[PDB]
């Protein structure tokens, strides 16, 4: 049960990569000052809408998360959905959010392994901007468990889009 | 070490979810009919260029993989690149590859976790139609690893295009 982590810099090249830039594999830190860059944030649930399914799978949740800095500042908030795909032996997801930032807003979508989550991997999601200094940008986001006994569960997030 | 797999209707949900209609969150026939479904897939490369580069970190690959059917027949060829984002402690990778069948082609793009997928875990990518009967389609592609001892190694995969 091994964390696996990834950081900024890896997750901005690759977002650099997926974004047409191969100047980036080549030039680490000429992706970064190019590309938006949020670390250091926690994720956790505001509000849960479940709309459950008989055994899981089609199991439904509505949901608002907030966006929080180092110091548990808000800076934002995602919405959306996310759908139950499997259960056994891993629990995956379909998620799809909108993240509104003061400065914009990005789309996000991706599969999940929630079970992977709670063993502490990183976890990625595509992400691509809708508004803002965002528009136009497209990316990936890390998701990652603090700590997998504590419920709520909260999540540190980065996300970069280029 | 424990899996993890994500099965083929599942996929085609999350296909036909990030593709459109959410009709696709309860009733799964109603996606795999409509949605285009290649399962028993069994993929090794035929040849392998890397550049390293000192460390790992910006390692690049070049390959040829082979997709071979459940009776050990080829039916495609996927041509692509790889760069190394991080060693340790998991070793992850960027990969975009163009795919070639008969039927037609399609891009795959995403961030893989070579490291969890020698414990036998489950991963995703994101897969765009190019060609022929894929144009204008989109879905997902999952790639497990069958033995991590055994050398070179297989992949088993799946790809839903909605």
């Amino acid at each position: 049960v091994d964390p696996g982590p990834l950081d900024v810099t890896a997750l901005a090249v690759a977002a650099a990569l997926a974004a047409g830039l191969h100047s980036a594999a080549d030039d680490p830190a000429a992706a970064l000052d190019k590309c938006i860059v949020l670390d250091e944030l926690t994720e956790f649930a505001e509000k849960l809408v479940v709309h459950d399914r008989p055994g899981g799978i089609g199991t439904t949740v509505e949901y608002v998360e907030v966006y929080e800095d180092a110091s548990g500042v808000r800076l934002g908030t995602a919405t959306g959905n996310a759908v139950v795909l499997k259960m056994e032996p891993h629990m995956w997801q379909f998620h799809q959010s909108v993240s509104e930032l003061a400065d914009g807003s990005f789309e996000a979508v991706g599969v999940i392994d929630c079970t992977a989550m709670l063993r502490r991997m990183t976890q990625v999601l595509r992400v691509t901007g809708r508004s803002g200094r965002y528009a136009g940008k497209s990316g990936f986001m890390t998701l990652a468990i603090s700590d997998p006994n504590q419920r709520p569960p909260h999540y540190s997030v980065q996300v970069v889009l280029c």
